[PDB]
């Protein structure tokens, strides 16, 4: 952190220099009482020099020149000798460390904010310190005064913000062809500005939602084709309420789609974490090895519920076997007058299937929105092929009906 | 929904005194006869407080310090002692209950509107409510006059319209150092204001269309490259017409890309209210158990077939069942000069190639846009391979040539 | 057609409307040498409830009430007995035609251009009639004057651009606190007009290059990944010049992603006119039934080989089929010495690897982008397995070596 | 190159006229000491018509009818004749020669810059050139006066300025119908041509970050799921510092979707050029064919593991084997209390599993993010069923247990 609080010296070190010396230029009357700050600043920034080139593309490189060009005392000779204007102008080289100061800052504070607003914070930045430095500029090519320099220095200020807002109001005018040639270049310089502004909030805005938007669209292409195929308004509202949970819960991300992104080490300990609290206490799974949990974790499939939908009906041969996860399921009899119990997280319920195909011995409602989570058979018997021991004493389970 | 009128009455008096404070500020004759409403609002706002924490995160949070902030009473303090105008703009917290409003509003009417819709309307709410504001503080700072209060209102209020739209007609200008660091001040705001409109604005038109240019571009697509690859004015003139019957009918979407944004048991419930119309009157099909009929839905893919186009071809071996769904078909003879029957939607054809692979006896052409589905004899027999007592009577029913 | 131009008279009677209803409300000395036509025009705006009633949603509904808003003359009254100011705004209902008219045209036109463009252009003509209207406002609410009716009307057109554009000149300025509030008013107005029309041309802007910047952000990605894999900069020049050749030939499209955007009967017709050049004369698969070709069209998969590629070596196994397309190959010896045979557009080699296993006899090497569909062996004997004709035959072509 | 210089040229030619005929239609001065100059310029721009018709669509072309029309001196004929203002407006046909400098130029240039940036450099330029344009007509119609050319000049270029970039001071404002007329009319412009570099550059900024906001995006995705999942800070620790490895070492680009964009030929050779440090002395795979190789490297699929992950567990069958590309791994007992190895880049562990399945004998971490690339025993048996000698070799080398 001790390179991360200089970058802010360095930072401060340049504003300085982007505000006095144009200021400057304007007012001789400066830089005899403001020169060992600038001398100080000076030694600040011919220090920069070694504390980033042994930061581990020598000297004269396409990227570093700005900092060398911005280096050398090219002030403390100008004001110091008190050159003319024409020439005078060559001083202002030290506002080229903006340009590494803008690289430093695309990159250091580019982790934790979105590109799109500090791009636009750097940008009016800029804005500001070059109204301040056109200001200065007008003020500079104006008819002698006795006016003192405060109300100059607003009046000129006021003009460069009126016109690079593009406002115009009109009270402060050019007088004279240089004037005029001055207004026109800072009218074009104040059109792109704004436009920049513009662009660039909104490129920030065009995106501020992004998950709400594909959501949405994605809802209203369901209903559309839907409402293409003529579905009843019951079941297009069950899909609508399915859409409303979905989005509250986890944003509308699709489970399968986001945990996909993840290399395989990253995503089977993801897949652990989750089925962490269920695949230890299934009883035909007990004193397995550690690799055919691995296994069958991987291979889990989820699947939601809705609240009253049938997931498993008495009678029908199936062949998977569900873990309960986040919701609660309700397990009831052939004729559905008898209630026998109530699953909730945790625990699980076909689990004879994986064993033999026998058929389904009780109908399962959903309670609520259950997101669980389902094995099949023949995953389960092809993962199992590989591991002899764990396959006969299933097939000893299975011998005893 | 009485939660749902509370919010209008809260959103009434923050918009109340987001209204009255300044104009009270500005003109110390108000506050007299208007001290019982303004109770009333005071009362009414700290009635919000039990009525939010009583929503099933305490005290001195990040998120509800603002209405705490508005909820005590500082008004009715620094306008019954009269305290300078330097420190009684304090009594502005009120207006921090804009904040809380608004986040309210972009959670509870954020369900029925699109939200880029939603920012804009606040949006253009706090541009309204901020040109007050900035209407009175201009109107505050200006040489005092005998006019009366309606016209200077009047003048302050054109002002700030015609800074903040970056219009700047010229007619009223500052004339004081104050006036004129105000007058920057509000330049700069009125630029972000507007820039802020300007780019909610692009980013809710910029997706108004999406389906018709998803379509538009893939029918660009697909020109280009059958441009590329030299194919016949007539077939490139069929797919053409393909691509406008799909727009005008389903948006453009495509069937099997949709109906899998849906978790299995809606799919599967949509599948059985599309195929509702066919698939109980098979005549290999009946008497087969529900499980057989829910297991050969999920299978059954979509296909569309222009107006003339061969489906079956009499004399090749073919394997496949075809459902009509929204079109028309027209049974002719291997000469093609006779025409057997006219089959429409709920009928189908080709059953007799999932029982054996005898060639087709007649060939069937499309009469319009046909929009059916068809069923394999490979998948057919995959999933017939679970059923041992549907599978042994469809074999019987094949040895029967 | 003959609806197609009644649409445009409809149009032309609407735009008679909005341009002189309220350039007779403010001045009353029209509307006696202009009665027949726009009784004309009355009579054609109440034929227009026929010609859309019976265009194959009743009266009274809530997208077809514009038009009997604007159908009855409520004009040729508030005129012909000379109604008061207050009062006679309300002869405007004839402009809730241009809500008709606008919907017609974004369903009518809206076939042949981008809808980003047409919704521009309607925008563009309504502000110009808003800013008709908007002059006209203006030049109502003025002081009485002996000025021409052609002179004031110029100057409340031009202030009233002046405004709308946010220019804002300010030689034509409020002089009065109607004024003030009029010129508030559409100084808002002028504000969301232009932020539309910025808007709109961001949008259509934001889209006009589409596939260049997918391809060529797709070989940013490329260049970036390889740069990080550190390959040779002759390989990842010929991975830049195989992007060039893809562009420039086909818009960077790839073949199998757009051959799939189609149903498969115009997938097959459009892979029998691209391989209809090729697949009649191939000495193994002629006098094959028409299906077998159909069927070995389908499962040719396309692939592109660059100036110098070796496409096959002498010695190895190998088991492709490769039919050139769009180029052209040279075939050599083992040596690379001698030049067999130069085959182009049409022919093909490689064909005695479907038959059996025997080693690649000559090598062969592309010499310009050859752009050729492959079939494997694989592919080959699976679709070969269902005709047993045609297997026999080339099995017997298999026994002779 | 020399038609790349006979561009610039016509492109300084069109240049002339376009600067040189407004100010020459104000100014009748001009056109005596320019004849020669222009002159050749006409002969030149004659020149282009067979330099372009050699150029491997004939004369009366939709695309080539400005440049014929640019052709033909109709300058050196209004001038020559001194026709009055009515009709020498004519004139400006030479201006069309800017629509093929434009094509020209939005296909020559445009390879190595984005285009939405060539769009906007070739509008400001059009901007520019329409501004002095606009100046000169302005000045036209004005009032005649002795001020001399140069002073007139920058008070028309100064009002054209202000008014096309929407600022409007006011100062410089018009006097007469036809002067308000003609300030309507570039007004309207100005507000498009605005509109216009908005769009642009808000078009221009909107997509100038993509890697970082896809990469931002599906990070705030995976973090949103697993804050619904509710895992460990730990783990959710872990997948951050995985994705900011992948995002400074390859921009965020997945491995397998980005060397998916690539021919066959081309991959393979990308594939060659990686695994050409690795797979030349694997001690079985030894005298092998070539082709063997190359069957081989097409199926070795990524991984990534961060620091410490368990690579390979001690006891565990294991089927894998590994091969270290940029990273570094230490090879630990099954105790984990000794070192056997630290294999690095080139290396490869996990050899045994593909001979037989014996038990893995020493467990694996990473030290480092490790970038490496895995090959199954199914893929490896797979593609060893073609090559009968290298299965019958390694079949001995699994006989030795
Ligand atoms: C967001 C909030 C931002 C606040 C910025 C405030 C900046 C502080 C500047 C001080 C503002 C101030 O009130 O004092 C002024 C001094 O300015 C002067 O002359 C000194 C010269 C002005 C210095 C430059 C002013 C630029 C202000 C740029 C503001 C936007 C920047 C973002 C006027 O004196 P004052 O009325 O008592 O005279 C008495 C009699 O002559 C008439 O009143
Ligand atoms: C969209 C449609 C919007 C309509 C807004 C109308 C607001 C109603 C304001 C009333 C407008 C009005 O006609 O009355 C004015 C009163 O304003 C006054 O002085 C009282 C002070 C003005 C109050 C604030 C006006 C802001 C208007 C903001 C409008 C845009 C807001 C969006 C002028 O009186 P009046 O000519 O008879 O005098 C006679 C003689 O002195 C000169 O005519
Ligand atoms: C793109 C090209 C567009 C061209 C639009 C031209 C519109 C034609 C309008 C006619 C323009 C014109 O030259 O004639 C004017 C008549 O306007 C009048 O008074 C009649 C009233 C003006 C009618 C409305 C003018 C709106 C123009 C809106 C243009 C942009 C619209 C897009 C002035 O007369 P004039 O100098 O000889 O007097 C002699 C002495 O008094 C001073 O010169
Ligand atoms: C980015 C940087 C851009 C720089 C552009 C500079 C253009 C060079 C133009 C020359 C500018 C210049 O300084 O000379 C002017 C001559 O203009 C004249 O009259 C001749 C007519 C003006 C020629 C056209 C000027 C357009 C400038 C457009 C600039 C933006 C374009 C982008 C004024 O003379 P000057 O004060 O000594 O008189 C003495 C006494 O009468 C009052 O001072
Ligand atoms: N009495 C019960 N209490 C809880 N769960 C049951 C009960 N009876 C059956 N189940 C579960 O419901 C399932 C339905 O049939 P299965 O053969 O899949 O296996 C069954 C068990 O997992
Ligand atoms: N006379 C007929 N009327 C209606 N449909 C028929 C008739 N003859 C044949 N078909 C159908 O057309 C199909 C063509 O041959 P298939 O063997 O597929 O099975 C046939 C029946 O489904
Ligand atoms: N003399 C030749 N002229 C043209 N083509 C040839 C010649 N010899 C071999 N080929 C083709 O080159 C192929 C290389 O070996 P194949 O066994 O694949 O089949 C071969 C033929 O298709
Ligand atoms: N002493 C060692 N030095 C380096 N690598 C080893 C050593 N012992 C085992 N390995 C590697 O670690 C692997 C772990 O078990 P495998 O059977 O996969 O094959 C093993 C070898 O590839």
């Amino acid at each position: 952190t001790y390179t991360l609080v200089w970058k802010v010296w360095i930072l401060a070190v340049t504003l300085y220099f982007a505000i006095r010396i144009p200021l400057t230029l304007v007012f001789p009357s400066l830089f005899s009482p403001l020169l060992p700050l600038d001398i100080l600043a000076s030694l600040a920034l011919i220090a920069d020099i070694p504390l980033d080139l042994a930061f581990e593309p020598t000297l004269l490189a396409p990227s570093r020149l700005p900092d060398l060009l911005a280096a050398l005392p090219l002030d403390l000779l100008v004001f110091a000798l008190h050159l003319p204007s024409p020439l005078s102008l060559l001083s202002l080289v030290r506002l080229l460390k903006l340009i590494s100061v803008q690289r430093s800052a695309t990159r250091i504070l580019s982790y934790r904010i979105n590109p799109a607003l500090l791009r636009l914070l750097s940008l009016v930045g800029f804005i500001l310190l070059a109204a301040h430095g056109i200001a200065c500029g007008w003020m500079s090519l104006q008819p002698p005064s006795e006016n003192p320099a405060g109300t100059r220095y607003l009046s000129a200020f006021y003009w460069t913000i009126t016109t690079l807002t593009t406002i115009g109001y009109g009270d402060i005018t050019p007088s004279t062809p240089t004037q005029t040639v001055y207004t026109i270049v800072i009218e074009l310089l104040g059109a792109a500005m704004y436009g920049l502004v513009i662009g660039n909030i909104a490129s920030l805005v065009s995106k501020l939602d992004a998950a709400k938007l594909l959501h949405r669209e994605r809802v209203e292409r369901v209903t559309a084709f839907l409402s293409y195929k003529r579905i009843s308004p019951e079941l297009q509202r069950r899909i609508i309420e399915y859409f409303d949970y979905l989005w509250e819960t986890r944003r509308g991300y699709e489970e399968r789609e986001v945990l996909k992104e993840l290399p395989h080490p990253l995503r089977l300990a993801v897949a652990m974490e989750i089925h962490g609290d269920v695949i230890e206490k299934v009883p035909l799974f007990k004193g397995a090895g550690e690799e055919f949990i691995r296994d069958i974790i991987l291979h889990l499939e989820p699947v939601i519920y809705g609240p009253g939908e049938y997931i498993i009906r008495a009678g029908e041969m199936g062949s998977d076997v569900y873990f309960i996860n986040r919701g609660s399921v309700e397990v009831l009899s052939a004729d559905e007058k008898t209630r026998y119990a109530i699953l909730s997280e945790g625990q699980f319920f076909g689990e004879m299937a994986l064993i033999l195909r026998a058929p389904r011995t009780a109908t399962v409602r959903a309670r609520a929105f259950c997101d669980l989570y389902r094995l099949d058979k023949e995953t389960f018997d092809r993962i199992l092929s590989r591991y002899p021991e764990i396959a006969a004493q299933i097939q000893e389970l299975a011998v005893r009906r």
